[PDB]
């Protein structure tokens, strides 16, 4: 499993969202480099404006890309699903505001690892900070908290993200997570540090967004 | 199971569609009627526009309200899944043109008969008569032919949909369809027969958005 990311593994990512009647296809392609936990990636909305911002996708669009150093090795659970990889499913809370609700398959095909996703989004209030496009283009560091499942032979997760809004104020989003392996190891609790900028290609015409990510694992 | 649509059954059905790198979604609210196999139905496009013609859909967007007459009533599988329901898929080919592919849950929660669908449609042609919007507002009588899949305790059929052209041609659509139930209860194989269809599509005057209305009657025969 861990054999597979030793250097820089292609990776494409592909979500289907639907919201308060809204539809969306987002098709990201880039790099991930587990040895140091960087994700560098470009993400598209094929289907034209995006009816939500592009910061509320950031947690849905592999965290088997995280660095999980030396002493934490047989922690990592996201490498190890490899090759034939895990279901990625979250609800996500937003303060105030409305709900996701997410499936997804990260594996490999061939050499590029792959995140496939479905996403649905429901009771959003229009005029909302995310209906209403409300929040600021960037991104803070959160601690995602990991435990054992052990009946699911997987893991579950929590974490609050929190999203800057252009009024000075913030918006929390609650997520809940399950990791289940697709194929036929499972860690003592510990977290993931992580951290991300967000920018834009400056020739690009289509609704877009760079993603420059860094994320290692501790708490052990 | 057969006991559950012997009254008017409140009706929803939801389809997410992709097709060619277009996507929208279909809300479909209305009433079925098993004793008389009617279908009362309107359907609205959430999405805006539809990316492909409504004719094209009609097949995809409950058969359990088909009538089937006494002495065919225990070769009626729709019914007898349900409530837990059934997983109807299908393989559409268009003739000279692009296919679709769906998956669907059909069964009832609560009063409500509910059919949720998944369409991937892939290599339809740009100016076809699909991508084109060449199809006339209309709809054509068809037989379903049902057989039993005992091995996967279900049925397939088989059957091949008549779309007409503004040209004057028609649009060929061969069906292929598998149908398995969800539960582990009983459920009846039915011997071969057939669904005999008639639909009509019309549209609501007062109604903004992209729909379709539709009126349905299907009756089982061939015993
Ligand atoms: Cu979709």
């Amino acid at each position: 499993g861990e054999e597979l990311f030793t250097g820089v593994v292609p990776i494409l990512i592909e979500l289907d969202g639907h919201v308060n009647g809204h539809c969306f296809f987002v098709r990201g392609e880039g790099e991930g480099d587990a040895t140091i936990g960087k994700l560098s990636l470009k993400f598209i909305a094929t289907t034209g404006k995006l009816p939500v911002p592009w910061p509320t996708l950031v947690t849905t669009l592999v965290q088997c890309f995280s660095r999980y150093p030396d002493h934490m090795k047989r922690h990592d659970f996201f490498k190890s699903a490899m090759p034939e990889g895990y279901v990625q499913e979250r609800t996500i809370y937003f303060k105030d505001d409305g709900t996701y609700k997410t499936r997804a398959e990260v594996k490999f095909e061939g050499d590029t690892l792959v995140n496939r996703i479905e996403l649905k989004g429901i009771d959003f209030k229009e005029d909302g900070n995310i209906l209403g496009h409300k929040l600021e283009y960037n991104f803070n560091s959160h601690k995602v908290y990991i435990t054992a499942d052990k009946q699911n032979n997987g893991i579950k997760a929590n974490f609050t993200i929190r999203h800057n809004v252009e009024d000075g104020s913030v918006q929390l989003a609650d997520h809940y997570q399950q990791n289940t392996p697709i194929g036929d190891d499972l860690p003592d609790d510990h977290y993931l540090s992580t951290q991300t900028i967000l920018s834009k290609d400056l020739n690009e015409k289509r609704d877009h967004m760079v993603l420059l990510e860094y994320v290692t694992a501790a708490g052990i």
